[PDB]
């Protein structure tokens, strides 16, 4: 437990839960690529249920997200180290609304870890809770907090030639947040 430290966007402005953000690299070239919503390979989901990032920044911009803090504090803005749900902030059909909400998938034996998916819930005991922390390198990392040494880093594994976000032990994905519009 610490003093509220707001998360900032790429402009230095505090993140607001009332706004949407792309989760971007802040490297450019083949190192860049924003996070986006995509189809998981040979998935039985009726809607896109994969959390990926593009393979470079010469390509489209990512899928905007919003951050939804728990019933605790919340605190006006979005603060480091506070539990939240993550949701892609897009229009879908009624049946796909759940498949905007981030969750952690089951263990995937092809990749030796749990992949990030959508199809989750918000604000509930079965929801996937994440938190944003300052990277030891640059920008921020997203951590998954089931139920620093405790929550599990979100990183990338390579899946069929794509960057798929997943739980990692080392080399977390370093990100920045860029407000939509």
């Amino acid at each position: 437990p610490s003093d509220a430290t707001p998360v900032l966007d790429v402009t230095g402005k505090e993140l607001d839960p009332r706004l949407s953000y792309r989760i971007i690299s802040t490297f450019w070239g083949a190192l860049g690529g924003d996070v986006y919503l995509g189809k998981s390979p040979n998935s039985d989901a009726p809607c896109a249920n994969g959390v990926f990032r593009y393979n470079s920044d010469v390509g489209p911009s990512g899928t905007p997200v919003r951050f939804i803090g728990s019933s605790s504090h919340f605190g006006q803005g979005i603060f480091e180290d506070e539990l939240l749900n993550i949701q892609f902030a897009i229009s879908t059909s009624k049946m796909c609304v759940s498949y905007t909400i981030w969750k952690v998938g089951d263990y995937d034996a092809s990749l030796g870890t749990m992949l990030l998916e959508t199809g989750g819930t918000i604000g509930q005991a079965d929801s996937s809770w994440f938190k944003i922390v300052k990277s030891s390198q640059f920008g921020y990392n997203l951590l998954y907090c089931p139920v620093d040494q405790f929550c599990l880093k979100v990183g990338v594994v390579h899946q069929n030639g794509k960057r798929r976000l997943a739980l990692v032990k080392d080399n977390p994905l370093d990100v920045s947040f860029k407000q939509v519009q």
